[PDB]
Formats: structure tokens, sequence, C-alpha cells
């Protein structure tokens, strides 16, 4: 509605992160980000995470606060708050992606 | 080179397969074909595989007779020999095709 | 209690380009929602594999167009088989298609 | 001991198309190749994010030309990292485009 920001990262994943590491990130992002009206994209391809996330301002910084210190990735590199007209990820909590390629790499570890 | 032949069939998972299952299924084959000399490309989705699977004829017919007995899928459905001209999957032992989503299906199972 | 699948290999047509990927599945998706048809589209280096799933006389309808269209060849041994329940509710026709594949077929 | 990575968000071009996405990757491939890059490029829903490593020299030489490139706008607080290591050897441009984006951008 009316209030609407986006905040986007790049971090570094932790060197030990696994397949299920992932999937528990994602669940726990599917379940959450639907209470709290959070929507975008979630990126992971050889030890690199970016994401998009979107909604009001409050929602947006409580999320980003934990996604912070999330032992799961290290060196979180943020781009400032930015007001958005629209969401560009609407009904999409959390959307993955992820490659073949990099599912087996994170399976096989 | 001179006789080559391809095989494509389309078989039901086991209902119990895990995302472990499927990364267990697709080490094996990289590391069979790659010896054979076979070629192709698997997909997954939804309970459902779709494999081609491309070499020599003996080669081909040696690894369909274990792929048809292995107790991860059901319900085999084959497609005869059919003789080919040059591999379609040059270099990739077997390439998987597996979305974000049946991925997340199979990992919280 | 009424559902059938058909699956089927087919070898896309040479000069196959992503334009007509693209339509095959814009097309898919507006027939199938209205025939209530659902299931799976796996396109990969000119190979098509194709899951489709309904009421048998809807399957068998779209599968005498989709049998004689040109962008593929080789439509072969289509397996028929009775199924307890849909294997992809939701999806009117799902694409599945690599980004090198995009890559190939966009080369024109 | 001589790697460095620079990482953006930008804006997609509202007029963006699949071709538009197809030629940046072509491009990419080539140039990357031959300055000695590599990385990644996710596009979604008017989104990229680039993640591009290699010699400070040649990194800082396609981010003048990728900053200025018409099909994106917003190109975002580029973050500037020295690397121990390439992550995406092998890769002179990765691009991760799911189906349903490829048949967005294909709507024209
Ligand atoms: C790369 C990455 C992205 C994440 N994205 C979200 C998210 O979008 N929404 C969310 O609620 N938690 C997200 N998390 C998880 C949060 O950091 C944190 O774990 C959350 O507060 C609760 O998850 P937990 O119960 O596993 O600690 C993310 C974590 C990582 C490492
Ligand atoms: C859907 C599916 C596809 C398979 N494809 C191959 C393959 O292409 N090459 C191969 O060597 N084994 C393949 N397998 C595994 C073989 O059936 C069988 O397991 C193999 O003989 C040895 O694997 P194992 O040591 O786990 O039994 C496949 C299995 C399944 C269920
Ligand atoms: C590999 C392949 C798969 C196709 N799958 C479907 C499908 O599931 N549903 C459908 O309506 N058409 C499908 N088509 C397209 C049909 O052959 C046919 O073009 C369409 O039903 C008629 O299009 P039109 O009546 O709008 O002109 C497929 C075509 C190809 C080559
Ligand atoms: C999102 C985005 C990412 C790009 N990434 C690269 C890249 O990694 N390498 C590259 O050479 N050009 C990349 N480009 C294209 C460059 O901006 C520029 O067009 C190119 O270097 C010059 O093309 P030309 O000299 O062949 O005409 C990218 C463009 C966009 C919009």
């Amino acid at each position: 509605g009316s209030d609407l920001v986006s905040c986007s990262y790049r971090s570094l994943a932790a060197p030990d992160l696994t397949l299920r590491d992932l999937l528990d990130i994602v669940e726990t992002s599917q379940a959450h980000n639907a209470r709290a009206q959070l929507t975008g994209a979630l990126f992971y391809s050889q030890g690199v995470f970016f994401q998009w996330l979107e909604g009001r301002p409050a929602a947006v910084a409580e999320v980003m606060t934990h996604i912070q210190r999330d032992r799961r990735h290290s060196n979180v590199e943020i781009l400032a708050e930015e007001p958005i007209a629209k969401r560009r990820f609407a009904g999409w909590h959390m959307q993955l992606s992820c490659s073949e390629a990099d599912m087996r790499s994170l399976g096989l570890a």
C-alpha cells in the first residue's frame, strides 16, 4: 500500500553452508514473510547470496536486523532503504533461485 | 562414434523419494556414465522422471537393466532403442533438471 | 477416478526458435486452463518431454493437435496411463527450460 | 592475492526484452573470456543483481561500460571487495533467469 520500501543486499554464505541450511532459510522466510507482508527474491550461487526484500518500512527493517546477525552468511553488504511505488514480487513471500549445479555442490559437501 | 543409440523413458518416483535420493541418483550417474561414455539428461518434477540416455548400444542396454530395477521409481515406461546420428548431450554425463519448487518439496518431506 | 495422463518424447524441429518455444507455452497456458488440463513441458537440446493430465476426452483432443504440430517430429510411443490424482495441479503447462537452452534457441 | 569483486543491484529498463537479456549475456561471455572476468548475472521482475570478479583493472574497465549501459538504471552502491579466490571460475558470465521471467520478457 501507501508506504512501501525495498532493501537489497549481497552476502557471503558460511563456508560450511549445506542444502539443509538453504531449505531452512527458505522455509523460515516463507512462514515469516507471509505474516509480515514481506515479498521478494533470494538468489544463491557458489557461496554468494543476493536478496531483494520489500514491504512496509518497519517489517523490512525488523527482518533485516535478524538477517544481519544470521550465522549462515557474513559480509552482509547493504543498500539503504529505497522507496518503491509498488511491489516487484507481489505474492512471492520469498522466491528462491538456486541452480541444479549449486544444489549438487551444497548436497555433495 | 559409429554406433550410437538413444533410450528415452518416463517413470514415476517412489512416493517417499527425498532430495538425498535424487542427489544419490545424480552422483551415481555422473561417475558411471563418464566411465561408460553415456550422456543425456534427467528431468524430475512432482513425482515424474523423464530420461534421455545415449551412447553405444551395449552401455545403454546395460545401464537400463539397472535403472528398471531401481526401487526409487516405478512404472518405467520405455521407448525402444532409436539409432541417432550424433550425441545430443555431448559432455553431459547426466544433466539434471529440477526446479527450486521441486527442491523445496523433496526437502520438506 | 476419471483422470488420465499422456507422456511422450519428441524431437524439436531443427530450426526451432525461442519465439516458437514461448508461443507453444503461451498457447498451452490458454487452452489447458480452459480444458482443465495440467502438466509439465521439458525442453533441452532439441528434445521435448511432455506430461499431460486430465479427463480422457480432453487429453485425447489436444494430443491430436500436438501430434501434427510442425514444431516437432517423431512424437513417440505416447504412453497413456490412468492416474489416481493430478501431479501438476495448478500448472496448466509448467515449462522447464535452462538458461543454456534459452541462449541456444535465442541464437538467431 | 590480486582478485577483486564488484557487486551491484540495478533496475532493468521497463521496456527490457528477452532479446536484450540474451544480447547482454552473449556480449559478456565474449568480453569476460578475453579479459579474464568471471561471475554471475541474476535477473527477476525488472531487477539485476551482478557479481563480477577479476583483476582490479579489468573489473574497473567493464564497470565503467556497464554503469552507463541503457538497458538498466539505478546502478546501486556497487560493493567492491578484495577476494582470496574466484567464486565463479569457468563462468565468464553465468545467467540466472527463471522460465516465468523468460515468458515475461518474451511478451512482445
Ligand atoms: C541469506 C539469508 C536470507 C534470509 N532471508 C530471510 C527472510 O527473507 N525472511 C525471514 O524471516 N528470515 C530470513 N532469513 C533468516 C533470518 O536471518 C533469521 O534466521 C530469522 O530471524 C529466523 O530464522 P531462524 O529461526 O532460523 O533463526 C535469512 C537468512 C539468510 C542467511
Ligand atoms: C530416475 C533414475 C535415473 C537413473 N539414471 C542413471 C544413469 O543414468 N546412470 C547410472 O549409472 N545409474 C542411473 N540410475 C541409478 C541406477 O538405477 C542404479 O542405481 C545403478 O545401477 C547403481 O546405482 P546404486 O549404486 O545406487 O544402486 C538412475 C536411477 C533412477 C531412479
Ligand atoms: C512440444 C509441444 C507441446 C505442446 N503442448 C500443448 C499443450 O499442452 N496444450 C495445448 O493446447 N497446445 C500444446 N501444443 C500446441 C498444439 O500443438 C497446438 O498448436 C495448439 O493446441 C493449437 O493452437 P491454436 O488452436 O491456438 O492455433 C504443444 C506443441 C508442442 C510442439
Ligand atoms: C545488467 C548488465 C550486466 C552486464 N554485464 C556485463 C559483463 O559482465 N561483461 C561485459 O562485457 N558487458 C556486460 N554488460 C554489457 C556492457 O554494459 C556493455 O554493453 C559492453 O561491455 C559493451 O558492448 P560492446 O563493446 O560489444 O558493444 C552488462 C550489461 C547489463 C545491462
